[PDB]
């Protein structure tokens, strides 16, 4: 769900240059049109992305030092 965000936010500028004058519903259905579409392997590297970054949340948390 997080690839698929982030994904969306880049593709987002893509879609809407590739689709002029798209409704933002619209491009809601491009954006997973598109990703069902796209290969396997670029999903897990999305993936891979987000979990990393749940990681580093820890990190940065850890030295915060706060609730």
């Amino acid at each position: 769900m997080s690839a698929y965000m982030l994904w969306l936010n880049a593709s987002r500028e893509k879609i809407k240059s590739d689709h002029p004058g798209i409704s933002i519903t619209d491009l809601s259905k491009k954006a997973g049109e598109i990703w069902k579409g796209m290969s396997k392997e670029k999903k897990e590297e999305w993936d891979r992305k987000a979990e990393d970054a749940r990681r580093d949340y820890e990190k940065a948390m850890k030295e915060y030092e706060g609730g």
